């Protein structure tokens, strides 16, 4: 079929044009072998992520800010925005692909194991033989 | 805009206002492009070879070899538009000794107590001591 990186001409299923590039749409399909495809760039704010032959770019998506989000590199012809987590809170994907930043919990009096990190909250184990509970250090059933 | 050629094109080595589309990933520069309305010529990459992405690039890069010098296996084929990817066998956890060097290290059969965090591709198990001391550094 069209080898790597070429697609099938709709009009004539015997001609294979280059696929566009990230960032650009197809303004029109290349006229016959040998010929370039008209890839005109994305009107900001929009993108396409990849090889494609798309008649339009996909708009920028803003962050689902209900989840205490902030994006942290902007949407820009290849890149849809990346949102990620606000000044050292943590990225709880629930379920992906929504997620929220909960706040980073410092331990509820235990000894720090893992420090707070983009996939996981700080991780605790505890002071003075308390019964261990995620963050919390709760003595026992009480 | 602030640019030279636009998005998707390189400038010709020669006519410094020919621009040409870039070779796709999977494919190299067979020869640069004649003039502004014919495609650049891109041939597939040879087997056991691949290339980034947007290349105006003379050669493919050769595949990669997984380092058994750190407990790896190719977890997926190297094929033209993606490298050989490797990893640790199921399940060791993987330790990026500098993001680029990385090791295979085993999961813990729950050491010191019982299983908290199951262990996986990135990271080890985390357990908790059935004998509550209080993490001095790394023991109980
Ligand atoms: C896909 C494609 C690539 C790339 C290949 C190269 C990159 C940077 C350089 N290469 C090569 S092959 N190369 C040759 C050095 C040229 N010099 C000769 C002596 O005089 C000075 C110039 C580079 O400089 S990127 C890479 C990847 N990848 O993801 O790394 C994938």
């Amino acid at each position: 079929v069209c080898p790597q990186g070429k697609y099938i001409h709709p009009q004539n299923n015997s001609i294979c044009c280059t696929k566009c590039h990230k960032g650009t749409y197809l303004y029109n399909d290349c006229p016959g072998p040998g010929q370039d495809t008209d890839c005109r760039e994305c009107e900001s704010g929009s993108f396409t992520a990849s090889e494609n032959h798309l008649r339009h770019c996909l708009s920028c998506s803003k962050c689902r800010k209900e989840m205490g989000q902030v994006e942290i590199s902007s949407c820009t012809v290849d890149r849809d925005t990346v949102c990620g987590c606000r000044k050292n809170q943590y990225r709880h994907y629930w379920s992906e692909n929504l997620f929220q930043c909960f706040n980073c919990s410092l331990c509820l009096n235990g000894t720090v194991h893992l420090s707070c990190q983009e996939k996981q909250n700080t991780v605790c184990t505890c002071h003075a033989g308390f019964f261990l509970r995620e963050n919390e250090c709760v003595s026992c059933s009480n």
